[PDB]
C-alpha cells in the first residue's frame, strides 16, 4: 500500500528537461544553473549550484529521496559528500553520440521506477531524429559549417571533432568546417581558422549572439562579414541546451539544422 513522496535533486539541465518530459517534474525539488527547460517550471526551482561547480549543501539542505545526474556532474568531491550522507545517486554517461537521447531517458525512467513511459519517451525521440536524417538525405551538396562559442568580443572559439555539435551538424548534412582548420574539441578562433573554413553557414549559440551585440556586432569580428555566410547573414541562433543537450528535443533541434543547412546547399555559393 504505503505511499513515499519523492524528492529528486537534477544534477544536468539535460537530466531535468528528460525528468519533466517522462511527466515526473512535480517531483525534482533542487536543480543546477544549466536546467533553463521547460524554462517556466525550473525558474521556480532551488538552485544548487552549476552542474560542473555543484554545491554539496545546496543540494543536501533539500533532503532529497534522489540525486540523479550524468558524467558532466561534479565535481567529484561533491558526489562524494553524496555518498557519505547515505542519499540515493545515480550517474549516467552522457557521450557524444546520437544515441545519447535514448540512453539518458531510460537511464531516468529506470531511477524513477516508470521504465515503460522511457520506452515510449525514447521511441519517439528516436522517431523525430529518423525523420530529420531522412531529410537531412535530401541534401547533395552539403554546405561548411562552423559553429562559434563566444562570450563577449574576448572569448571566441570554434568546435571540432568528438563535441556533440559536431554530430549534430553531421546527422542534419551539414560538413563540420573546423575540421579544414585541424580542430578537434573547443579551439581559438583565428584569421588562418577563418581562410580555412570560408563556412557557408555560421552557427551559434543564442546568449553569445547576444554577448557580441547581435549579427552586426559578430560580422564585426575579423574575417566573419567576408566568409560566404557573413555575405548572406546566414547565421543561425540557436539556444544552447536545445541545440547541444542531446535530450528529448534531439530530433526538433536536427530539424531546424537540416531545414537551414537545405537552404545554404541551395543558396551560398555560387
Ligand atoms: C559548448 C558548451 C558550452 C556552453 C553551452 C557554455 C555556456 C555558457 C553559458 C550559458 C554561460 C553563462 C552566460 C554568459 O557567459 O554570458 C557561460 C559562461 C562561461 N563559460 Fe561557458 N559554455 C560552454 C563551454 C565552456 C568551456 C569548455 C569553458 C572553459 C574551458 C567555458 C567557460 C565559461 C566561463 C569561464 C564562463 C563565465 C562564468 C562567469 O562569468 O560567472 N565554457 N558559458
Ligand atoms: C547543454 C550544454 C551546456 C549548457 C547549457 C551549459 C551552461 C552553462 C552555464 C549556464 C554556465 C555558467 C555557470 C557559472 O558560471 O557558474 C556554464 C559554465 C561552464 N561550462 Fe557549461 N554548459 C554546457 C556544456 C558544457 C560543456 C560541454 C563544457 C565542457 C566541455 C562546459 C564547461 C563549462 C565551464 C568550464 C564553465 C565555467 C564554470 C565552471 O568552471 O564551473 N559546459 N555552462
Ligand atoms: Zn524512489
Ligand atoms: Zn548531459
Ligand atoms: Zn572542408
Ligand atoms: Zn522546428
Amino acid at each position: 500500500g504505503p505511499l513515499g513522496s519523492e524528492r529528486i535533486v537534477s544534477l544536468n539541465g539535460d537530466i531535468t528537461e528528460i525528468i519533466f518530459a517522462l511527466g515526473m517534474g512535480e517531483y525534482v525539488v533542487g536543480v543546477d544553473s544549466s536546467a533553463t527547460y521547460p524554462p517556466e517550471r525550473t525558474k521556480m526551482l532551488p538552485n544548487i549550484g552549476y552542474q560542473r561547480r555543484l554545491s554539496a549543501e545546496g543540494i543536501l539542505s533539500l533532503n532529497p529521496t534522489l540525486v540523479i545526474g550524468d558524467e558532466a556532474a561534479g565535481p567529484p568531491e561533491t558526489l562524494a559528500q553524496i555518498r557519505a550522507a547515505g542519499v540515493p545517486l545515480a550517474i549516467t554517461a552522457d557521450p557524444p553520440s546520437l544515441d545519447a537521447p535514448q540512453q539518458k531517458i531510460r537511464f531516468v525512467a529506470q531511477a524513477l521506477g516508470i521504465p515503460q513511459r522511457g520506452e515510449r519517451l525514447a521511441a519517439q525521440v528516436e522517431a523525430e531524429i529518423a525523420a530529420a536524417r531522412d531529410l537531412a538525405r535530401r541534401i547533395t551538396n552539403p554546405p561548411h559549417v562552423l559553429f562559434l562559442y563566444l562570450r563577449g568580443t574576448d572569448v571566441q572559439q570554434v568546435a571540432g571533432r568528438n563535441t556533440a555539435v559536431d554530430v549534430m551538424i553531421a546527422a542534419a548534412g551539414g560538413i563540420n568546417a573546423a575540421a579544414d582548420a585541424g580542430i578537434v574539441e573547443f579551439k581559438p578562433l583565428s584569421p588562418e581558422v577563418v581562410i580555412a573554413a570560408q563556412p557557408d553557414v555560421l552557427l551559434v549559440l543564442d546568449k553569445g549572439l547576444e554577448s557580441v551585440g547581435g549579427v552586426d556586432g559578430l560580422l564585426k569580428i575579423p574575417g566573419l562579414a567576408d566568409t560566404p555566410a557573413g555575405r548572406q547573414r546566414r547565421i543561425i541562433a540557436l539556444d544552447d541546451l536545445y541545440l547541444l543537450g542531446m535530450g528529448p528535443r534531439t530530433g526538433q533541434a536536427l530539424t531546424d539544422l537540416t531545414i537551414a543547412f537545405y537552404d545554404a546547399a541551395q543558396g551560398s555559393r555560387p
